[PDB]
């Protein structure tokens, strides 16, 4: 059984046949390849796009998607096993998973970390469970990975360049700042991906603190050898962006930290000059810009760099749509 | 673009162009006016009519609803430009239109004022946002104007009263109590379909605090001089009653008050005689009843008025869903 | 007007026309029986398996389900008559209930006791409300008694034993442990069916105080005399066990301690041996284990029972699906 956890996880052939028939569904939205189908997504943290985008997906293809939220609608779920359940879930994802697939044809789980034990985090405890015990394809609509944005965002840069081909273009992903620890979902996609398309990819993190988990870093350095491309850290802004072709930003949590964000807090204060704006875009190579949103205004990045032409988040956020209607195609 | 936020934007003969697509659908239900198309509900407050209504509305006209609440399952939205985002908002209006609208053929939404600061929130910032930034029709689920209802409840009364030209009845828009202060959206509404139908309209309210926003006090004399109807305002129960052919009730809190309910609410506790009740109905002329609901019983109007055959609210509420589907068959 | 709000009230003829639809349906997932048309689910509290199977059913049938939550996106619902709405209740029943049939063509409603008053619980007072004003057929999807559970496990059961004829078939339903209180409805619907089906039933409960109301004591008396088959109550596992060809567990508070749970919390937990173990199952005639779900892993059963192929919980839980669509084809 095949399921899409993970891009890295699929050979790149398939990964340029998915990127290929999201293109043909922007193409020819509606469809029939869900025709009677359903999906079920599963919701443990909010979410916009993902949500309208999967469940609009299932509709243009004829399909029916099934919105779900444990804990709010359904019942809180359970993924350790030999546990005396007398806590506060009240299924487990044993029988979760295995009722769905007597229901549904697909399952969508999105799930983030609880920032508290990333050794714990790291696992993909959920994701793995739902792969584990569910009867049909499982899509990750992002735990600690977010495969479903990296084709969005790839195909946005595809489409922008007017070429599926990506070498040779200068790739920054950095750093940007925030008040609370976020994901690294994001940051350790856009790592990888940009990297399996062989672009030459840079880290800027304000420090060695702020670098991803080493599986992500190991997948790069794979896809490098793989893909023609480079990897590199950096911790200076204007040497990072001069030449780039692309910016894409992220705020995230030093993972050192988790579980104890009290002393990186002040840390991370200090570096909120990271925050794009239009004096380190104009370094860049009349790069774009792009974020996977939700996006705090003049935080993240300045009202006047998400106004300008060469962002395109929006088009991305669109690209959502199309690259997960590919996804549910190639799983059904 | 052309959006549906107020009647008032519209001219008459469109309107009533759109109450006649109303009744035809309302006889033929099933069509095809948005097939494959979709509509995004955002609710930012509760819902049973609207979201239902709007629902079901787009999957009869072979659409799909996708149901948003921004802060449950949505992030939460910030409406204000230049200002850092570092509260309880992860994402601007400006980005959520614009990806919406990439996902979306239209756009509702819902959007109660604060009752604190009547000053800001007539100014109908959320609303006036989207319409603003989307690129796809915006169509108002109630703010601060309630177009939806208007058109439902002027439909009900055509097809009570059995014709289209309502001219020369006699409407009381009637204040009924409650203990705490409620949107004005409905009484702003009520008053301004009433005078653009050309119905002889008088305002029933406890003192001349309780007098809608002076914007549509003027859209109101604005269409009775269009129309040949008139405006009056009225504190005596008894003389409005007299005679009248439509009896229009709900609850709001005093304008003057907003952000200051304290004082105010001793003010209305000695007006819960306004309460709808058979004394006051049999005073007028076979008169009909009507609320948009949810109405309160024994509190807004007894249980006796509701149950009475000349109560038309249901009739009220099933035209919301003819209506909005004239509404975005219209908007398309 | 017809309802399904317990399988008491059809004729033996009739549910089995039920069941036999469903094993159709099972056959023919897609179909037409709902084209065009739509049902509202209002949800008072979770669920998992009803919420999707219903809104699956729905879809698959041509038509469209309607999911509303009272309290979280529709408005609090009052069900007293008479009563003076100025407590936290927005509408009374009767207009939710004409409203939302000038809407949909069918409701389904579901809503757990309080367990503070089985007095008031026992009246199943939502639940007639909506069939009392409702113009369109209302569905128990579980309140004091659960009816689509019933049929769901009926026509496991007759899967699994290659017969639509129970009869012969050792029946014991037994109480299990959990640290607070649950509903009965399980429990009395399994009581129900297994009598109606003319099943050999044993009630297994710790004490007499754990018996249930007497309303369904009576249902399964008057249903041995219609179907042959027997009712005996005991608090002997080993000898209720031995023989066994089905073993239903459902954890409940008794009765008698409803508004005063203190007391009974001691009485219960010197029971939780009753939990359905391998040890137990041994002792049956290699009968099958089945619970509705949700299920508390190692609480109300073992890991050990969930696994074996014994357990067909998940094929119960399946054929809500299909038993539901059949009651939906029924009704409409
Ligand atoms: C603040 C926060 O927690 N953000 C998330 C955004 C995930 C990416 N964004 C999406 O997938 C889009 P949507 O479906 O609308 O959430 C994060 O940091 O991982
Ligand atoms: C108490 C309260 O806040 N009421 C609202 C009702 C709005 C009109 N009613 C509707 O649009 C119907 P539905 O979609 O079911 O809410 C108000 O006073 O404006
Ligand atoms: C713990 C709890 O309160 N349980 C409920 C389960 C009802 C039966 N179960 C179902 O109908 C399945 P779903 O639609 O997923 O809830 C009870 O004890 O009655």
């Amino acid at each position: 059984l095949k399921h899409f956890l993970n891009t890295q996880d699929w050979s790149r052939a398939e990964l340029d046949a998915l990127l290929t028939q999201a293109a043909l569904f922007k193409r020819n939205k509606l469809g029939s390849e869900l025709k009677g189908k359903s999906i079920a997504l599963v919701f443990f943290n909010p979410s916009m796009r993902t949500r309208t985008s999967f469940e609009l997906g299932a509709f243009q293809l004829g399909g029916h998607a099934v919105v779900l939220q444990p804990g709010k609608d359904a019942w809180p779920i359970e993924f350790n096993l030999g546990t005396v359940m007398d806590g506060d879930t009240e299924e487990h994802i044993a029988e979760v998973a295995r009722v769905l697939g007597r229901y549904v044809d697909l399952i969508g789980v999105r799930a983030f970390p609880k920032f508290v034990d990333w050794s714990k985090d790291r696992e993909d405890q959920v994701l793995k469970s739902f792969a584990k015990y569910s009867p049909v394809p499982v899509i990750n609509m992002e735990t600690i990975t977010h495969p479903c944005q990296e084709l969005a965002h790839a195909l946005a840069l595809q489409e922008h360049f007017g070429t599926p081909d990506l070498r040779g273009k200068k790739y920054v992903l950095t750093w940007t700042y925030h008040p609370k620890p976020l994901n690294t979902a994001v940051a350790n996609s856009a790592l990888t991906i940009a990297t399996r398309m062989g672009m030459d990819v840079t880290l800027l993190c304000p420090t060695p603190d702020y670098i991803l988990d080493e599986r992500y870093m190991d997948w790069a350095a794979q896809n490098v050898a793989e893909s023609g491309g480079s990897l590199q850290v950096s911790h200076d802004i204007d040497s990072a962006y001069a030449g780039a072709d692309v910016v894409y930003a992220k705020s995230w949590g030093a993972l050192p930290f988790f579980g104890n964000w009290e002393p990186e807090k002040p840390i991370r204060d200090q570096y909120q000059h990271f925050i794009v704006d239009e004096r380190k875009m104009a370094l860049t190579n009349n790069g774009v810009f792009s974020h996977c949103l939700p996006l705090r205004r003049n935080v993240r990045a300045t009202d006047a760099v998400m106004d300008s032409p060469n962002c395109i988040a929006i088009d991305e956020a669109e690209n959502r749509l199309h690259v997960q209607k590919a996804i549910m195609a190639a799983l059904v």
